[PDB]
DNA sequence: CCGACGACAGATAATTTGTCACTGTACAGTAGAATATAGATGCGCATCTATATAGATGCAAATTGAGTGGCCTTATTAAATGACTTCTCAACCAGTCA
């Protein structure tokens, strides 16, 4: 449901320079608090096993750095911004590492389980029919299915008769009469080996890096490498890998996770202003287009409404949720605080705009807070329960807000969206009780006046990829791509799909479980290419470049998110299902929506 | 002296020619014409022949499009572009101050 809106902040130099000095000084303990985990912390491998960072460890590394002679000059809210960012860095990276570990194991199982029909006969000492009969018994026992069969191979080895359980699993949890081609099986088993290899490589990841602004390592390395002689090829390359590294120009943003830690006001000139907790001397002026101003007026109205009411209304329902203050990169020459541009990005929960939507968040938080208090039931823990119960009481007192009746769709009408390489979207609206398609749309309809933009995107990707190649050979800085055009097209389709869902009173939009299509294609094309260029690895990589590149450029996750966002701002439910391997783009969309309807029970 | 033969002259019927009177006989519608044959020549109709085939067939290059087979450098770092995944996104109470 959340959105991010933005404004540039304007102030006189003294204020934009003082804030830069604090952020160039704050950017450094964001580096030192990474290193205090990256190599200093002894428990680190226990966290990599569990997949989660302990909720207090970054604060317990930061608390003694608050008096460090290098870091002591900063407000209490700038240290909380440091702790926030470093918590979110590790809390992300450990959660990436854990899903990779789980995938590697979850296929190391399957590379053991996957056997040819002849190997099952040898391993069982029995007929492939005896295996078909035992596979029929195992389905009769089971009737969670695929997991239950995996568990019944992980348990219940059963005098190697788990051979028949692998026979079900390789057949997609079904009986098969046909006996398989050993060349097709060799390609299949090789794809798993490739996925296993690729996972054992990706299992090791570069320990998350800090944004060093100082150039000190680079300058020290330059004067070392030019005046001294390396003792090894490894040392001479270690200096090369440092000297090639581009250094950052921007400090990490400030994060203000409490909405009240931004204070709003109106300037004499009638313009809006803002100030931050601990920087309450530095008034900043808001500059934003009238297409976004209504939120910045709402910020000040939410604040005035609470202050006019003796704090009896809660910022648990303030339209602003959190702010990220960032320096966007400028152009040309000048001091960093005169060259770059302070920009304030406000997280906003869009459903807090209206009274009917605010009531949803009131019920959502009142249920979550009630459960929290009953799960809790020590000294400061009682003070925390005072924060919570003052919220649980205050959240019932309403802000005066715009009214708009909630959208309601028919529980039987669904929009199916089918994504692919040639057709980025294609739509079928199904009445699932009639089994009747109400409408279909192809791309030429689904973004209408804008259909020239798909042809533009394909021209621009091809044109600009060649210009980047020509530019790199000359060391030109000019490096451009179609990324913002692809982002616009994915947003045009997201608006049109939801406008169509509203038009037909659909209860939900259905999006495919595409999963990691990029890795799957990379393994399939490799297992095939190894049969056509054996030993010539450069020829294996050249086999289907344009197909592999087009799959790595395929924006399916960004279109899926663009539709999710616009649907949840409108109130339409999102649902999911398996996308058919065969059929036209329409048939894919039709069967996808009907499948998601069948999954209701 | 007697008998036989030739010269010359003289007389004479046969022969030829002419004249004269009496008479048998053709004139009377009448033989070119009829009736066979061989032998050569010419016009007509049939009965072969020798030339003249164009259509059909067999075959043998002459490409012609469509296949198939054989031969190939690779591993790190850094930057750029295009993508994917994960994480995060409290709110009021307690201690100073003009």
């Amino acid at each position: 449901s959340q959105i991010t809106i933005q404004a540039r902040l304007i102030s006189f130099e003294s204020n934009r320079q003082q804030l830069w000095k604090l952020m160039a000084d704050l950017n450094t303990p964001l580096i030192n608090e990474l290193l205090c985990q990256l190599g200093q912390h002894p428990d680190f491998e226990k966290w990599q096993q569990k997949g989660k960072l302990p909720s207090t460890v970054v604060s317990q590394l930061c608390q003694p750095l608050k008096t460090d002679p290098r870091f002591a000059g900063q407000p209490s809210r700038l240290y909380m911004s440091a702790i926030h960012i470093v918590d979110y860095i590790y809390k992300s990276w450990l959660a990436i590492q854990k899903r990779l570990q789980q995938q590697l194991d979850g296929k190391t199982r399957w590379l053991e389980m996957l056997n040819s029909d002849a190997e099952l006969v040898e391993l069982s000492g029995d007929t492939l029919e005896a295996i078909r009969v035992k596979a029929a018994e195992i389905l009769a026992i089971a009737m969670s299915l695929s997991k239950t069969l995996f568990d019944a191979y992980q348990e219940t080895e059963d005098i190697k008769s788990r051979s028949a359980i692998s026979y079900l699993l390789k057949n997609g949890c079904k009986l098969t009469d046909k006996e398989e081609d050993s060349e097709k099986f060799a390609k299949r088993r090789r794809q798993v080996e490739i996925q296993i290899q690729r996972l054992t490589e990706k299992l090791i990841s570069r320990m998350p890096k800090g944004r060093d602004l100082t150039n000190a390592k680079w300058l020290e390395t330059l004067l070392t490498a030019t005046t001294t002689v390396a003792e090894d090829n490894a040392q001479a390359k270690r200096w090369q890998d440092i000297l090639l590294t581009r250094s950052s120009s921007l400090p990490f943003p400030l994060v203000f996770e409490t909405n009240e830690d931004m204070v709003w006001s109106k300037n004499q000139k009638g313009r809006l202003c803002v100030h931050f907790n601990g920087l309450s001397d530095l008034i900043f002026e808001v500059y934003c287009g009238n297409r976004q101003l209504h939120w910045f007026q709402r910020f000040l109205e939410d604040q005035q409404t609470k202050r006019k009411s003796k704090n009896q209304h809660s910022s648990g329902l303030f339209t602003l949720r959190n702010g990220h203050l960032v320096w966007l990169e400028g152009e040309g020459k000048g001091e960093p605080w005169n060259l770059h541009h302070l920009t304030l990005y406000c997280c906003v929960d869009n459903r807090l705009w209206t009274e009917e939507g605010t009531e949803i968040v009131r019920q959502e938080k009142a249920d979550e807070i009630t459960k929290f208090i009953t799960n809790m039931k020590s000294d400061t823990q009682q003070a925390l329960i005072q924060r919570k119960q003052s919220t649980l009481t205050r959240i019932n007192n309403s802000f005066e807000r715009p009214s708009q009746p909630l959208y309601q769709g028919q529980s039987h009408i669904l929009v199916g969206v089918s994504l692919g390489l040639e057709k980025p979207a294609t739509v079928a609206v199904v009445d699932a009780i009639a089994n009747k398609v109400l409408a279909y749309r192809s791309i030429k309809q689904l973004l209408g006046d804008n259909y020239e933009l798909l042809n533009r995107q394909r021209r621009q990707q091809q044109y600009l990829s060649h210009e980047r190649h020509k530019a790199q050979k000359n060391f030109s800085p000019n490096q451009f791509g179609a990324s913002e055009l692809g982002q616009h097209i994915d947003r045009l389709l997201a608006k049109a799909i939801v406008a169509l869902a509203r038009t037909y009173k659909a209860g939900s939009i259905v999006l495919p479980k595409l999963g990691d299509m990029r890795e799957v294609v990379q393994s399939e094309i490799q297992a095939i290419a190894e049969q056509k260029f054996p030993g010539y690895i450069e020829g294996q990589q050249k086999y289907a470049k344009q197909y592999r590149v087009n799959v790595h450029r395929w924006s399916y996750g960004r279109l899926i998110q663009s539709i999710q966002s616009k649907a949840a701002q409108t109130g339409i439910v999102i649902e999911e299902g398996k996308q058919p391997i065969r059929g036209s783009p329409h048939d894919k969309a039709k069967e996808l929506a009907l499948s998601a309807y069948n999954l209701r029970l």
